[PDB]
């Protein structure tokens, strides 16, 4: 058996769109988001700052879910977990299943979720509307594996499809993002950007 799930973009009736600080590459950022690669240089288990922008309200009780893919065509079939060495430090906030790559910073009413018939992670937050002159709603993610971890990951390129889905789990809009986790984020997104023609 196996599933893929679709990481095609939807921005659907709520313009449903992601945005990211504009942070540079200084040696010292934690995360940086190159848009010329649609690709978040982050660190392990650190702030990674992720803006939702809409343009009209959703219903009442939105949620918002992320779920990580390989992005190589051969490995989209394989589940995105953490590597057995973080897996066995045992490094649980209480909330999150120490399995799970993706966790989210600072929100108590975070949820997680192993799927039962097609065995992917991820985990969702209420949607909440930005604060009153503030343009977006800024969810924290940590990913605590990066592309150094031996098994998991294993190096391989990942993508976070972020999902706004209504109360009852239908799909109000979808949006992807590549994310690299590595030591030091400004270098590599320079390094990265450097080849562009
Ligand atoms: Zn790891």
């Amino acid at each position: 058996s196996s599933s893929v799930p679709s990481q095609k973009t939807y921005q659907g009736s709520y313009g449903f769109r992601l945005g990211f600080l504009h942070s540079g590459t200084a040696k010292s950022v934690t995360c940086t988001y190159s848009p010329a690669l649609n690709k978040m240089f982050c660190q392990l288990a650190k702030t990674c700052p992720v803006q939702l922008w809409v343009d009209s309200t959703p219903p009442p009780g939105t949620r918002v879910r992320a779920m990580a893919i390989y992005k190589q065509s051969q490995h989209m079939t394989e589940v995105v977990r953490r590597c057995p060495h973080h897996e066995r430090c045992s490094d649980s906030d209480g909330l999150a299943p120490p399995q799970h790559l993706i966790r989210v910073e600072g929100n108590l009413r975070v949820e997680y979720l192993d799927d039962r018939n097609t065995f992917r992670h991820s985990v969702v937050v209420p949607y909440e509307p930005p604060e009153v002159g503030s343009d977006c709603t800024t969810i924290h993610y940590n990913y605590m594996c990066n592309r150094s971890c031996m098994g998991g990951m294993n190096r391989r390129p990942i993508l976070t499809i972020i999902t706004l889905e209504d109360s009852s789990g239908n799909l109000l809009g979808r949006n992807s993002f590549e994310v690299h986790v590595c030591a030091c984020p400004g270098r590599d997104r320079r390094t990265e950007e450097e080849n562009l023609r």
